[PDB]
């Protein structure tokens, strides 16, 4: 396979490394490192600790973008320092359980897989051992996703390019902390150790928490996310293992592919949509109002009380023609 | 803003006030009015009691009716024999949290808020004070939904009109309701006095109750949807929290907008169709066969036990082409 | 109604009886006959029992296949040996409850029913005798599918055709077998006594078990699924009272048609779709690399610690350009 070899540096979500949208390269083989972590974190602004593990030390793994007919090579690297094996599945690519099959890893190995994007659109890796350890790394941190792009960019299909002027990723993640008798969530030594307990309360399908890059208030205060009056916002959303019902609070999708795949026109003007447990899709946003906006899953208990809102803070001047307070909060007459 | 004001009388749900599909009427300002009510309801045929929140004291809150490019103008009116502040956030609307930060209302209060319809389809409203009291006020049933038209009315989007005879508005209402320790569903003097049981009860995710039009049996009886054989009716489904899965027992949904938003083309011919929490739906079905429709949310568990079935009394004619009963019950030869 | 009659040996899932897809045949009687058969069947590899009701011996109930416009009659025979009453209701049928209004029949008796196919797709049959009946019968297993095919066979909505090599049916089972007090699985001696122990679970929403054709590993080892690199193969999925969301581990679907509804276009290159409980879908798949693939549902705790995945045995060659292990497991450098 001889074509051309690009580097890319990732990023921590829920930035995403810099890439072109329309290309005219042509495929390349383009190399991504990432280095599983297994660490205690804590989830919850109680101070909760939480077992995860992390492909590059965040709860999503970072996001990687190719174009379409790219080949993905994936050095996938589990130090001695954790504890497991690990793999690593691809939604994205074709054979061996998505590269599962073929990305085994002890601590202290590394494999190097490649695959190539022959399908456009945002899809969930995660990483999946076998059996009863499949679920549980997964709902531990271990799933990130891809965007595989068109080369021309993206589309409306009515012929029109829609090009975005940032993306963001938003990987949503559901956590099992069990409680001891008197109601307190518990804390364990190992991830091991969280194991027992931990599978009890996921064979009962009820999370303690859902969040958004790995903790209760994560895209929110410093690192809300941000937008200006006039910018189109692409938010890509995943979810490895449950279903999620995005909505942005004063907002829209004005372009939603919620089956997360560029194959398939958008749907446009959706309220709130819809990503299936185990998949990722993507709803792009021009913002026209100032101020500041939450974006959720549409459970309301979940986003409130579980942990499943993220703010946007927005930049620029409000429109009275789409809003106005006519007249302001008084007693009634 | 120098256009034409029109005054809407609501009506309670399922019921629809009277608007036009096509009209040849340009942009108005739309005059509503949302007067908030606190009661205790009952919302089975045991007696079980509930605290409700609602808007113009029904759930779901009533179905406002306008067209693409109309202003609406809502009075929303918390009167002082409310405990609790209020607001409105509509699906439907651009900025400010969908109005919910342009209109919180302590008891005693009014306020006045105008939003271009600039987005078509149906459309959740819901209140959302803030915080922990987002789902909580939505659970309690302040929740409706609000049907932006095209001003040429509904199409196939294959060039053709799909005109209804009438529309229903179900609203779908998650409920939770906590037991005592011997079992049975408890009672509170008071919204406050319910919230930390009904809280603790939400966070797991499982209703006790789901119901359509507020009460277990509500659209039974004398109290079904009717139709005759050869009428298209358009069936408005919401839920402002919680996915379902409508459908109508011996029929179809002939065009199906499940995410709601009219700019998308219907799908055909479906069986079930799917409300993802927090929005609006549509289903059309032109009634085939006379008699008695169940409509549902299709897990059956939901909808026998928990409360979510509504009937159809439908009259016409028996069609045998279509179906026929060959041979009765008889003894197996 | 003077047309050629058909019979048609039915086939227990996850195979399906013999059909054309493309047909110049015109509308027929075709003739099926479903005995209902109670019985208590082991759903584990524990050993675990389940108190089962099946049409035809199976869960799920065999598919049955037949083209838009044809006839479906139908013997339903509920032998003496049963105790319950029985009854079904077809999705793709129009008028009285599906025909559950027309096919109540006791232990001893039989029914036969005739309904017009002029909905094209997949869709549920199942179970409604009444009430709590309806949920209780149906995650007994009283359920299956049918599918209604053009006569010009499927197309992909863009004037092209869509030849499977060949069809499985895979139904999904949500099961809610109860505990004892240390935990175990319950065993009962009749439906009837297990009866006021699941209904109990059932409205807690939680199943113990999700399985395919009706046991944890049906789908697995000798009775895996098969095909060739080169193959186009159709999955049918159903779900009659619980939503699921099907996913082929190292695979995509090319085609899907999640609704079920062939009078929609499929979407195109999907990772994980899904089934609204209450209805089926069907996903097309074009293997092209050999070796085992999982297919589940994407709730990765339903599909490994519930019982929900299938596997596939794909025969072929290794194609190294869509994937390959650049450098197999190594000590870190
Ligand atoms: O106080 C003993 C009494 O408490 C229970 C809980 O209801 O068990 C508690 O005490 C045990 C002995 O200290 C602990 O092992 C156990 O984990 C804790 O729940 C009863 O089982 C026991 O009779
Ligand atoms: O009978 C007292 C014994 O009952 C328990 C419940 O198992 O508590 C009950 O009685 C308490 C005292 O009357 C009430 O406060 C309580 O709400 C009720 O559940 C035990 O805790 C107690 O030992
Ligand atoms: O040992 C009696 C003590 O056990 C409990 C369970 O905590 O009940 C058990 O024993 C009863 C009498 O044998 C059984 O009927 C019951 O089903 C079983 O759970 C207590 O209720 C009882 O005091
Ligand atoms: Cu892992
Ligand atoms: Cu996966
Ligand atoms: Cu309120
Ligand atoms: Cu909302
Ligand atoms: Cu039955
Ligand atoms: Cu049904």
């Amino acid at each position: 396979l001889k074509l051309p070899r690009q580097k890319v540096e990732l990023v921590a979500p829920p930035f995403v490394h810099a890439h072109e949208q329309a290309t005219k390269q042509g495929p390349k083989i383009v190399e991504f490192k990432l280095t599983i972590e297994e660490k205690k974190v804590v989830i919850d602004e109680k101070g909760t600790t939480f077992q995860a593990m992390t492909f590059n030390g965040s709860m999503p793994g970072p996001l990687m973008v190719v174009h379409e007919g790219d080949y993905v090579e994936t050095t996938l690297v589990n130090p001695a320092t954790n504890t497991m094996p690990h793999n690593i599945d691809f939604h994205s690519a074709t054979g061996a359980l998505g590269g599962g099959a073929l990305t085994l890893i002890n601590p202290g190995e590394q494999v190097v897989l490649r695959w190539k994007a022959t399908k456009t659109g945002v899809f969930v890796y995660h990483c999946a051992p076998g059996g009863p350890m499949i679920p549980w790394h997964v709902v531990s941190g271990m799933n990130g996703a891809v965007m595989v792009l068109p080369r021309d960019g993206l589309n409306d299909g009515k012929g029109h390019a829609l090009k975005y002027d940032k993306v963001y990723y938003v990987g949503e993640q559901d956590m099992y902390v069990p409680r001891d008798e008197k109601g307190n969530f518990k804390s364990y030594d190992s991830p091991g150790e969280a194991f027992t307990d931990t599978e009890e309360m996921m064979k009962k399908l009820i999370p303690s928490h859902v969040v958004f890059n790995g903790k209760v208030g994560a895209l929110t205060g410093k690192n809300a996310l941000t937008a200006n009056v006039g910018e189109n916002v692409l938010i890509v959303h995943s979810q490895a293992n449950r279903d999620s019902r995005p909505h942005l609070i004063g907002g829209h999708g004005d372009y939603v592919w919620e089956t997360g795949k560029f194959g398939n026109a958008p749907e446009v003007g959706l309220e709130t949509w819809f990503i299936r447990g185990g998949s990722a899709g993507a709803a792009m946003y021009k913002f026209m109002q100032p101020g500041i906006y939450a974006y959720v899953t549409h459970n309301l208990i979940e986003a409130a009380d579980l942990g499943a809102t993220a703010h946007f803070k927005v930049e620029g001047k409000w429109n009275d023609d789409l809003m106005t307070q006519v007249k302001a909060p008084a007693e009634i007459p």
